[PDB]
């Protein structure tokens, strides 16, 4: 069992970590108040629309009524309210869902920042070591794996202890990450892994967690999608 | 009379303007609140504190209890609520103000964004002429201080009551302030805004101190108003 996207966000900023939980919208007029308000802080922002869906692979799937891709760039209120209209009340197709789609009847709005770098991270329980994992990669491509073990970091976890400043700080210069983002790549890997540990989870998947600008071009790390599964 | 910086902004956005009217909290604990749900939209992001508050020179002002400034900005939601927790239920003392200070009851929490331009564009009735004219200048300097020191930097465009600002006139007023690309046709439609406002709401002036260009979060420039003055 999962949780969806925007929840598992929210749930990632409760325990410290920095994400684009967004809010929430049930149909497309809710969507177009909720990016027009935006505009009252942050004028000629774009948006993006996400549908909140127990599935991957949103941004390269289509809708059955033509649309290509649950994650879609919109420019003005109006046309959230067009893409929301498009997804709300109707059955996405993606590479996990196959032919038989599934239903969406709610999407994400949040606002479209610069993304500098986008890095893959998980934490799960590994068997085969007996121990819960920390596992990142700076790669776009389990492909990078195969054709990329390099790429891919593993950081055993003390079972009784948890994570360490050193292990974190380490893992944060593997992925490439000098001056405040380092700090700031830890605090955030901490409070993924609370979520992971105090919330009795199976899987905490970020992918993409991001390197993102601030409105004013401050770099800082982001959780730009979520995954949290249970029992 | 005037109204509040806000609720010009609102009237401004209702015409089709570009203004950053943020939103507007009447306690401290509730500027905090906005402040934390606008990192739902954009982590990381700083915030400005205005305080509202019907006098100008808020920037350079200072509190009765020795916190300077009416408009400060601030790094997190915590900030937030610290600096309204000075001004909401306290005095300002301005230049306009004197030192009998202003009470102010309500701030408004905007993001924090980054400034390339600031313009001065108001919007009044001049009996002269029996019409209104719209001024503006890309200088930096009080406003009638630029107009005694360089009066070839102001820019004067009388308006046709009856047809309102022409697409010539504003095209030629966008170039005089140094604008080109889509700023221009951008800053046509909000100067078109702000007469509406002044039209159908019978105003005696519309005042935009500053008019800016910013940078949305994705570096797009726009011409956005960051502050607004209404009389009647
Ligand atoms: N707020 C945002 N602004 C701009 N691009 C974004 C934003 N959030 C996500 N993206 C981009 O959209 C892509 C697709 O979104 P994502 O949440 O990863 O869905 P999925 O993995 O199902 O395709 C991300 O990989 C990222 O590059
Ligand atoms: N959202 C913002 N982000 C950054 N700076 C801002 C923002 N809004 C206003 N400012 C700056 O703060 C200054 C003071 O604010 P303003 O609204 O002009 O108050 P006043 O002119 O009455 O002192 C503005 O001239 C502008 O340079
Ligand atoms: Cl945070
Ligand atoms: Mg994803
Ligand atoms: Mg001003
Ligand atoms: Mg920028």
């Amino acid at each position: 069992m999962n949780i969806h996207e925007w929840q598992s966000k929210q749930l990632i900023q409760k325990y410290g970590g920095r994400a684009q939980s967004g809010e929430v919208a049930f149909s497309p007029e809710r969507s177009r108040d909720i990016a027009k308000k935006l505009w009252n802080q942050f004028p000629g922002c774009k948006f993006v629309v996400k549908a909140q869906v127990l599935a991957g692979g949103r941004g390269k799937g289509h809708w059955e009524h033509g649309m290509q891709g649950g994650v879609k760039l919109a420019k003005t209120p109006e046309e959230v309210y067009e893409i929301a209209n498009e997804m709300i009340g109707h059955k996405l197709i993606t590479k996990q869902t196959g032919a038989k789609g599934i239903n969406c009847n709610k999407v994400m709005v949040c606002g479209a920042v610069k993304i500098l770098k986008e890095f893959y991270l998980s934490i799960l329980l590994d068997r085969a070591m007996g121990c819960p994992v920390i596992i990142a990669t700076s790669q776009g491509g389990e492909e990078v794996a195969q054709k990329c073990p390099e790429c891919l970091f593993k950081v055993p976890i003390s079972v009784k202890n948890g994570p360490t400043n050193e292990q974190l700080v380490k893992l944060a210069k593997d992925l490439g990450l000098e001056g405040d983002l380092v700090q700031d790549c830890v605090d955030n890997v901490k409070a993924l892994y609370q979520v992971f540990d105090k919330c009795d989870s199976t899987m905490v998947e970020i992918n993409p967690l991001g390197v993102i600008e601030t409105p004013t071009d401050e770099k800082v790390i982001c959780c730009l999608d979520a995954k949290i599964a249970f029992d």
